[PDB]
């Protein structure tokens, strides 16, 4: 036997770090979840015993809240740059390091219409992640995301036109709910190093800010021809609006809504126009992935 | 051997209801997971296989969806008493009907800074609940809640001059950070029937605005001499503001952001005034409950 | 305003511990998540700002681990009873502590079909719980359980004769699956303090023991005409086999398994006499309960 | 823009199978959760809402129940390859079929010590898996895995000799608690279709059962180095045993139990070899990966 592929590290490290401007009082938090996986020269703690590869998981724990001491810890993009740029550098044998970083949201709160300095809530279970893929001699691979962003619209979505056959029993309909948890990714040009990366800084925040005011606007205004046709929309304007994207990936559950006929109890009329009353279904859902780029 | 207690029913009925302005075009989605259990002379079902003393869980199900169909939804403290009135005057032999609502947020998305008619965000997994007992002779005892709304604050929390003894390590503090999920429940008057319950709707709504506001604002303004001191402040202003609130129940976990000492690595200060990178502990937690009546 | 009720402790404080026979080699884990609220003269914490009354909460987890360390922590209802008697007599001012033990499941592998010494596995998450209330002048109450034990038989399960009104479309059946998760707990008589429980240790696990096998029994062999029928047939077997026991009260959901028609498809017969696949439903779910005691 | 990339289909499809034999009345139970995700010339759908390329997602899930219905679910591996060779032989415009099955245990009950006819317990949430990917011209790419099987050594685990620099904290040690959750996935050689498939039917249940029985085993005898050294003996002991299979792959978290210095109190000795009380880590986690073939 032989090791065709290895990496390990320290997953599900919680991170929190602190801003204060001591001049306003303004404190701003950063809360965030950093898995740290590491490739190498690392076969022989597989094959032999021989521990002397390894740098502990432990330590790559130390390293993470080192680091975030050390430097900004947004945006994450950049956070993730230094912390995977620094195994591969720090140790002549660490050839790739692979960082996945989910933010947390700590919305400031505003009380009696002002924003509180040191004051925050959770506003929603939605994410901004990062995975970047430091590999030494090709440089940095960083996908950005955003995930777990729910959203559902009343009407303006329709379903009708698709193949109908002996496995069919679905209903054509003109007038339905749609409702999703969206997981939208983009995918930069690669980037040489540190250097690079640090000189597209802004464009992080602006890409994240981008994609999630296209997923919203295309969802509410999009007179939905299917799931298809509405997340194609959201990825081609994405790409529209940033040169050092090369492509937008969306995964797409179809939460479904469906009608209840309660004819059968006092000829009561719920169903097509009258529908006010539906039963959300947990399972099954559609699933629907598209990757787009440039043609 | 004897039945003490029963009650049987559906839990977790998912229910969706649109309301259409066909004027203004303004579509508003409520959803909600809805619980009914019922109590009666139903001893018989358990000891004798007596089946029919059972109203089938089934049409549980089915009288949820009919009474979201002939009601408005809204507050879930009216739409719970309809619904618990429903089971005790239907059925001679159901004496007490025990409803629990989970509101789910379906927030209306701003687009281009204009309400969209008919588009929906989750803003956050906090709920809006209700606990409404319907007992026949006894009329309806409601219990409102709020919870999983999550918050942290980076400063202003302090906790010192507790007991110490042989089993204290923990340090005193006079600059910590708080957080939470909070979990606040206020308990109505009795109300002797759903008239009762109708001549104050409006209630419903405020209180629970109330109750939120309230929390927000003393979480963020109240320099806090404990997770006990705070909660107290929240409870007796929401008492001062509603007169048909007999109590105000707090359940508050102490979720715990410990300091990281770093001195060990090239002597890095990341202690006491010079903390910035903490550690979000996902277990244990302080958990501190309180009930707070009139005096 | 005034504290009508108040506690607080340590909750979710995850203990493991080892017992290692030096003379045989045999080890025994035991794994369980422990949470104590206290009660007592502490309303001053909420009103004052008066942390002197406050056993601080990490102070509680500290005494968690110490007590596991100078004590067995089986069974439960003991390690519950030890650990509340405790607080109660060590405070003056601490009235009551509340004990939620859940217990993990480390079952012994057997490797080439025999035990093996020192290796373990979760065989399912099923949970044996204890609830202990050390209350000052007033003794110790133990209710014990077993939780998330899933089951399910595909026949011998009718459900007919129920109540048939405009509300019911549930058909009669003579042939259904039945599936649950069973929560069953036995409530002792009181204990007058830690000498009285100790005097009765060996019926803690002789009457899980009981209470599992006699669920089990019943559950596969009960022609079972509902949830109703069968879970009383276990509570009264229960009752009959320890006198110590007062009172014993389950919990079940009905997790439906529903029949598919595909008739609409070349004829496939897949109901009743014909019924192979069924679609699980997540949701909604009969939830029945009943509380036995002595007639 | 263009299409770089698009699969669909439905996921969370819940499915329950019975057997019975009518001659000797024995009942047997078979659960899954299955998604199918189909590719093919599809990308009209996207970009110019072009329904006729969609075989909806409800007729998929329609397709998964009778395909059920007409076959039998067992092996996994045999019931995916049917289901995903059906939608690519079917449609003429669909080259790919993504199956993914997730089978949940139902274990039959033994009730005073006989195995009972139609009873059965879900014994732990380990699940056994496979991912079968049909591609038109290039036949049937099976994963077998078996998920979620949780287990801990309380000794016979090691780890020291790891790189130590100024980033490391880790105590060497030569004697610690390792538990995991196993993930292990056994790769098959590609197959030409279906006939290939049912050639080896009987080698999916018995290279699973020796996967499990050599995960058990290695665990509970190797006394590890590493989690590294460790998972590398089950994979090449898998690979020695199926020469069917090409690679075995391993993931599995370092649920780390730490140990509790309570010299403090009372000179309690709770570390080295008087360690009995552990604190169990929620996070973070080692996470450790290999994926083995033959050398
Ligand atoms: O088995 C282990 N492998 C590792 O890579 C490691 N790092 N810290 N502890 C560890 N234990
Ligand atoms: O066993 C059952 N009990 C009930 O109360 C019920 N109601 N619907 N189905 C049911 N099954
Ligand atoms: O606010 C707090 N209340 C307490 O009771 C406590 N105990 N430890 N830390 C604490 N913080
Ligand atoms: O938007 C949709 N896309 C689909 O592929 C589909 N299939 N069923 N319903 C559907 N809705
Ligand atoms: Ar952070
Ligand atoms: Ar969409
Ligand atoms: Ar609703
Ligand atoms: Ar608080
Ligand atoms: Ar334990
Ligand atoms: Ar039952
Ligand atoms: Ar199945
Ligand atoms: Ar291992
Ligand atoms: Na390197
Ligand atoms: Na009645
Ligand atoms: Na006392
Ligand atoms: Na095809």
């Amino acid at each position: 036997s032989a090791v065709k592929a290895a990496r390990y590290g320290k997953d599900n490290v919680r991170v929190y770090k602190v801003h204060k401007d001591e001049k306003t009082g303004v404190q701003t938090v950063y809360e965030m979840t950093v898995c740290v996986l590491l490739e190498g020269e690392i076969e022989t703690s597989y094959t032999k015993a021989d521990n002397s590869v390894i740098v502990a998981t432990d330590s790559i724990k130390n390293t993470i809240y080192i680091t975030a001491k050390q430097n900004p810890v947004t945006p994450p993009e950049l956070f993730g740059s230094i912390l995977g740029t620094h195994f591969i550098e720090k140790y002549n044998h660490i050839h790739a390091a692979h960082v996945n970083i989910v933010c947390h949201r700590w919305t400031r709160m505003d009380i009696d219409g002002k924003p509180h300095p040191h004051s925050f809530i959770r506003d929603s279970e939605e994410k901004r992640n990062v995975q970047v893929d430091v590999v030494e001699g090709k440089g940095i691979d960083i996908k950005s995301s955003l995930s777990g962003l729910t959203v559902l619209k009343s009407t303006n979505s329709q379903f009708w036109g698709f193949l109908r056959d002996e496995y069919t029993t679905l209903k054509e309909t003109w007038d339905r709910i749609l409702s999703t948890d969206v997981d939208a990714t983009w995918q930069w040009k690669n980037f040489s190093g540190l250097q690079e990366v640090r000189s597209h800084v802004p464009k992080f925040d602006a890409t994240w800010a981008t994609a999630r005011e296209v997923t919203l606007k295309t969802f509410a205004e999009d007179n939905s021809a299917s799931v298809q046709a509405t997340m194609y929309k959201m990825a081609e304007q994405i790409l529209a609006r940033q040169q050092l994207i090369e492509t937008v990936e969306y995964s797409l559950p179809n939460k479904h809504y469906f009608e209840i006929d309660l004819s059968w109890h006092k000829g009561l009329q719920n169903t097509g126009k009258n529908a006010e009353v539906f039963a959300p279904q947990s399972d099954p859902n559609g699933l629907i992935k598209c990757t787009v780029g440039r043609s």
